[PDB]
């Protein structure tokens, strides 16, 4: 009954109860998924195993997939304990943050675009190619991304072009596996807060801008990602693959925001 | 636990079994959804009436978006009998075929031009406008367009001008009603060969082409469509508005035929 019920798939970037891919894990528990997860470092492992509990999974790994050597442990014990994949969720992303604030032209660095590329964006082709060697009958690939990718957003910088890599990679991905009926999608997200109000800093500014000039007036939340994770992970998205799926409460279609802060706006920072 | 249970909801473009309208009808009531159907001209009432009857439903009406009469005689019935709706599905299209066959420049005429806009684009917003006066806490809106609105294919012709419109439509009621919790959507489909569907001329050809080189190697059935229907109708897709959401087996991520079919094509039809 359940839209996942006898579904196994692997979960990457939970951190704690906050993060996008714990939306995500929920979700799927309640449709009746069957979970692994990865950690990123004995911390966190900490963190993750308790959280795996709650949804029912003791199938808990360590990986940092900047170290290739533990994403093919990874695989290696899933192809041991399940010996398939029937989903995977990739929600990992990182860069420097002294240079997710400035001018994008000022302050990154090759060494962190580099980083930046290989964490954010080529750990889903790596994973995706490892996942495709235990989804011999089909299966379905989720990572997360931003609009930062394709319309520019202060401070996000080196970020938005690691998310424009990982869209073209979701795409040469999808156009690969899709003759042996894997599908390979991703979530572009709006900002998230679980925290109450809108933050503190330059932050602030730009998800409360988000928030206030949003269609639906609000910004998601993880349930609303992991909703949409549901459906592109199921069967009910049977004919979907490669798509940049928006889930940002259409903040996307918009070019200005509301007509009073238009008026505001205008009367105060003048012509 | 249905998707949809304690739902009602009215869908328009029911012609017979094989319509995608039905796919999404069909995929609605599974999900526990309670359906009011709308048919055009009288000698369809004897097809859509018992296909009605399959799903639960003889709330079936005559409605031709043309006579503006009619739709405010399904919208008033709508309020007598419900009282308000949760959802529309909008799936009406119609050009006159002889426009549908040639170059778009030497075969199109005003008078198609203005008649395909009203059925075909325009109607959407009216049923929308109908609509948001009975979602009085919310709703979610659907309809249907296809990839000829942003990419050119041949001989759909002004059939790619009216989607092009509908999808401008779209995000316009999107921002319009997100602040009352109303989600506007629409599904880019697949081709599927229904009445409407083989209007255009050399049908057999441009399906042929999208079924061989679509990623997922198949064209998309009135079941898929019908199940991504259910996600941007339910809550599972309560952070989605204004979307165009691709539901074609991957097709409008390829820019070319198969390795396969591109060398056949270059040694058949040369430099
Ligand atoms: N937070 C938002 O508002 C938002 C919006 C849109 C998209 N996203 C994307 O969603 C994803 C999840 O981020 P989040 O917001 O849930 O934050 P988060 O901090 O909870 O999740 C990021 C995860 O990436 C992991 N990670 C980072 N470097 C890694 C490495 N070298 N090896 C393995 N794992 C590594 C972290 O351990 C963490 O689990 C990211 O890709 C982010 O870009 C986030
Ligand atoms: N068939 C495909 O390949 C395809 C692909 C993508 C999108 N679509 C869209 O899906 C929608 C449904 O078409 P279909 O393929 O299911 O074909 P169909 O022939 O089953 O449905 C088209 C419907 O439009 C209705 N209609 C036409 N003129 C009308 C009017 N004046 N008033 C009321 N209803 C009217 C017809 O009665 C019919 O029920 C259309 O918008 C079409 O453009 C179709």
């Amino acid at each position: 009954e359940g839209l996942m019920q006898g579904k196994r798939g692997l979960i990457m970037g939970v951190a704690n109860n906050h993060s996008l891919a714990w939306g995500i894990a929920k979700q799927l528990a309640a449709q009746g998924a069957e979970l692994a997860f990865t950690y990123q470092g004995d911390a966190l492992g900490k963190r993750v195993k308790p959280l795996a509990e709650q949804v029912g999974s003791d199938f808990v790994l360590p990986c940092d997939v900047e170290d290739i050597a533990t994403v093919d442990a990874v695989f290696e014990e899933i192809e041991k304990k399940w010996g398939g994949l029937d989903f995977l969720v990739h929600a990992i992303g990182f860069s420097d943050k002294t240079e997710l604030k400035g001018r994008y032209a000022d302050v990154t660095t090759r060494e962190n675009f580099s980083r930046t590329m290989v964490i954010s964006a080529y750990s889903f082709t790596e994973v995706a190619q490892r996942a495709e060697k235990l989804m011999k009958d089909g299966g379905s690939i989720l990572t997360l991304t931003y609009g930062g990718s394709t319309r520019t957003i202060p401070n996000y910088n080196v970020m938005g072009v690691a998310k424009a890599a990982l869209e073209a990679m979701v795409r040469y991905l999808a156009a690969d596996y899709g003759p042996q009926g894997i599908r390979v999608n991703a979530i572009s997200a709006g900002p998230v807060r679980t925290l109450a109000g809108a933050g503190i800093g330059d932050a602030r500014a730009i998800f409360s801008y988000q928030r206030r000039n949003s269609p639906l007036r609000r910004t998601v939340d993880i349930d609303d990602v992991g909703k949409s994770a549901v459906y592109l992970l199921s069967d009910l998205s049977s004919g979907v693959t490669g798509e940049i799926h928006f889930v940002d409460s259409g903040y996307n279609i918009v070019s200005m925001p509301t007509l009073e802060e238009l008026k505001s706006s205008d009367s105060e920072r003048g012509e």
